[PDB]
């Protein structure tokens, strides 16, 4: 017995075939699509040669009087321009008519959308015509081929060499296609160059003082300098032939990277540095520090720079540009160029007297790190203390636990730290006893063993004995010393319990006994129903009573919808969250009919009805919801996942006021630019709707929305529309206005610039990252520290409980 195969091939695109025909292009018809598109909502952006292209792909279509084109509540896909005859139109089975140089169905190049109008052929005539399938793909195409062929540029441009991975990434979507007819200058020589151009394709020539010096082809470039300083273009430059340039002017790099040669200078610095056996072992804070307060000074060739004994506070060295040579007495040790260093012996060392020699073999710029560098950045006098402080404040803050502690906090909790020895075969921990104390190995390797079963070994960096910081409760394995001179730093509950507070206190203690109970689908019982894909119902684990969400999705429905991998990838995502805004998952499940997904049960409510229950939020009370779903977005982009449905609905309330993100359907690990039109329309980035891709710009495009509507009341775009469309254009091309008691300078211009449809200018979107943002005038009384530590008092706290109501699992 055999299946028999089976649908989706007679709609309105199947109607649409019949009428097509072939049709070659005149210089009539091109011109005439151009005009249409240009006028276009989705084209109007575009350039020339993008639009070119699209025109290319227009179909043909021929209709005798009396046919349909289009119905009205038919899903629609195709965008038509009426190349001959006239089109009448049926508003609700009645309005207007059309003919030559007009177009319509325009929302349906967006998305899959009902059909507003029925539009039947009055006469005779012809459409030029393009699906959304095809608009969106050729589109994809133009855009990631663009941005390809533009990074390999950039890469080719000796100036940005010293610019890491992410930089080089940023500077290519700051890149400006520029279009020359021949004869046409591109530079002129004489005027105050601030843009480098390469050529795409083409050919130019290059003139000085009037006379013909070389051609120029694909690949070349030129204003390399302008990007640094202001100065007078060297030469002429004019096209030969049609000809294309990306082009990056130095007021966007500004905006994009800030200044260009200290960025350089700094990684370089920063590089160096991280070469070095000390300097490897201090954070990027305590690095870019050195490199932002290191002396940088110009040598001529052939100098001595520092010689034996009559060097005084230097004890590091770093060369930016040209070369130096290594001495020890007359004995020549090496040649030291870009990048490279010297002096961790003296560093380590900074009483004994210096006996080496640099001296130039070039002109160069060189990095000078002092005494007094060495103590303001590395916070302490002794190095030995500031490497040993360090080494437990990387290991800490990894851990959950710990990391989102002030920095106050997290400090007594470093100096609380001591140290003790064991030997081999000494039980550190034994498995029954109630433990007390938390150990980090600093020297050698432990064996952990539950039950007379070794579960694994632990060395040097590795932490044990956590649980006990928040629990009276028997060791669960003991912890054996592998060898001898095994030694730990270890600090003690009640130190622990000194420094946390309350609020944090209970968080963790609700947090780590849920997360680490081993859960079963026999042990759940059903209370109630919280929400209706599938259901969520509010369960409880009858061996320990805590309290649980349990997400069901119907197995079946994801198979008719293809969300296979889609399902695969949400679990994926939800699974790895590990932060205090973002909901935790326990487990999944796995059966015949449903996949589940076992999370902590939040009990505040909605953000949606806190905010409408407090009103339009104070500055304050803004900061605090705005600031919370900022860290749990930064968190998501620090992974490389873009969240793409943020908005109030998506934001719970925990027991202490505290916001909880929800809801990873929409959610995406980048890799590249994305395409895919996803989200709710009101709070979609303008780069999303247009079609040209983007990536998790758009997540802060929508925490300027979020923010409007706390502050303000009503949505900045389409707040009164129901139509998809009319929404989209508010969103394109509508002005953003305030009600008239708004009047915050620094809540406005935060709210101007996180709407700021350009991606590469928008806050938050430069190389500094959400630090703009957290550094905006707007946050200015603002501690995140005591945010994330849980020492805020938040605007609302409920006084109940609120609720709305192959595979590998």
């Amino acid at each position: 017995k055999k299946k028999a195969i089976f649908d989706d091939f007679t709609g309105e695109d199947s109607l649409m075939e019949d009428h097509l025909e072939l049709r070659e292009k005149l210089s009539e018809d091109i011109d005439m699509i151009k005009t249409s598109l240009k006028n276009n909502l989705v084209c109007s952006t575009l350039n020339d040669n993008e639009i070119l292209t699209l025109s290319n792909y227009m179909q043909f279509f021929v209709f005798k009087s009396g046919n349909l084109v289009i119905k009205q509540g038919e899903k629609g896909s195709y965008f038509f321009i009426i190349n001959s005859g006239k089109f009448d139109v049926y508003v609700n089975d009645k309005v207007k008519t059309m003919g030559k140089g007009s177009s319509f169905g325009e929302a349906a190049l967006i998305h899959n959308t009902q059909r507003s109008a029925t539009i039947i052929a009055e006469t005779d005539g012809t459409l030029w015509g393009v699906q959304r399938s095809t608009f969106r793909a050729t589109l994809k195409q133009l855009s990631n081929r663009n941005f390809n062929e533009n990074r390999t540029f950039i890469d080719s441009v000796s100036v940005f060499d010293m610019l890491t991975e992410a930089q080089k990434n940023m500077i290519t979507n700051a890149c400006v296609i520029q279009n020359f007819k021949s004869g046409e200058t591109i530079v002129k020589q004489g005027d105050y160059g601030d843009v480098l151009y390469i050529l795409k394709e083409g050919k130019a020539t290059v003139y000085i003082n009037d006379e013909e010096i070389r051609v120029l082809e694909k690949g070349s470039y030129f204003g390399e300098r302008a990007l640094l300083y202001d100065e007078p273009r060297s030469a002429t430059i004019i096209a030969k032939e049609p000809t294309a340039c990306a082009s990056i002017c130095r007021k966007l790099l500004n905006i994009v990277l800030g200044n260009l040669q200290v960025v350089l200078f700094r990684n370089i610095m920063t590089e160096a540095l991280q070469q070095s056996e000390i300097f490897k072992q201090f954070s990027g804070d305590q690095l870019n520090d050195l490199a932002d307060t290191a002396i940088v000074r110009d040598y001529p060739a052939n100098y001595n720079i520092l010689h034996k004994d009559k060097v005084k506070s230097v004890k590091y060295i770093i060369v930016l540009e040209g070369k130096v040579e290594l001495f020890l007495d007359d004995t020549s040790i090496g040649i030291l160029s870009r990048g490279m260093s010297f002096g961790d012996q003296y560093v380590l060392n900074q009483k004994q007297p210096f006996k080496h020699t640099i001296k130039s073999l070039e002109v160069c710029k060189i990095a000078l790190i002092t005494e007094t560098c060495l103590a303001d950045c590395l916070g302490n006098n002794n190095i030995d203390a500031s490497i040993d402080y360090n080494n437990k404040k990387s290991i800490i803050k990894k851990m959950y636990i710990f990391r989102y502690l002030t920095d106050k906090q997290c400090n007594l909790l470093i100096e609380a730290f001591r140290t003790t020895r064991y030997e081999e075969g000494d039980y550190i921990i034994q498995e029954g006893e109630v433990g007390s104390r938390f150990y980090i190995i600093k020297n050698g390797e432990v064996e952990i063993v539950k039950n007379k079963k070794r579960l694994r070994t632990l060395g040097k960096n590795d932490y044990f004995g956590e649980r006990a910081l928040l629990y009276d409760e028997p060791r669960t394995a003991s912890v054996i010393s592998k060898v001898n001179n095994v030694e730990c730093w270890f600090v003690d509950k009640s130190v622990f319990l000194q420094i946390i507070q309350g609020p944090m206190l209970a968080h963790l203690e609700e947090r780590i006994k849920m997360q680490d109970t081993k859960v079963e689908m026999d042990e759940l019982e059903t209370e109630r129903i919280i929400g209706r894909f599938g259901t969520v119902k509010l369960v409880h684990h009858k061996p320990t009573k805590i309290r649980y969400a349990l997400k069901c999705v119907s197995k079946r429905s994801i198979i008719n919808l293809n969300q296979q991998n889609n399902i695969k990838l949400e679990r994926e995502i939800t699974a790895e969250n590990d932060h205090p805004f973002i909901i935790r998952l326990v487990r999944t499940f796995k059966d015949s009919k449903y996949f589940y997904f076992l999370t902590e049960l939040v009990t505040g409510g909605e953000l949606y009805d806190a905010i409408r229950k407090l009103g339009l939020l104070s500055k304050s009370q803004a900061q605090f919801y705005l600031g919370s779903i900022i860290l749990a977005i930064e968190y998501l982009h620090e992974r490389n996942i873009v969240y793409r449905d943020l908005k109030p609905e998506n934001i719970l309330l925990d027991k202490q006021g505290y916001v909880k993100l929800i809801d990873f359907g929409c959610a995406k690990k980048v890799q590249g630019r994305a395409y895919t039109l996803v989200g709710t329309p009101h709070y979609m980035a303008p780069e999303v709707i247009l079609g040209k891709g983007y990536g998790c710009t758009v997540d802060i495009w929508a925490l300027g929305i979020c923010l409007y509507e706390f502050i303000c009341g009503p949505l900045p775009f389409g707040n009164d529309e129901e139509d998809q469309l009319e929404i989209f254009r508010d969103i394109l091309t509508g002005q953003l206005t305030f009600p008239d008691y708004v009047t915050d300078t620094d809540s406005i211009n935060l709210m101007k610039r996180l709407l700021c449809r350009l991606p590469q200018g928008r806050i938050g979107c430069s190389i500094n990252g959400f630090k703009d943002i957290k550094d905006h005038p707007f946050f200015s009384n603002f501690n995140w520290d005591k945010l994330a530590g849980r020492l805020l008092d938040p605007p609302l706290v409920s006084k109940s409980e609120t609720y709305a109501e192959d595979i590998d699992f």
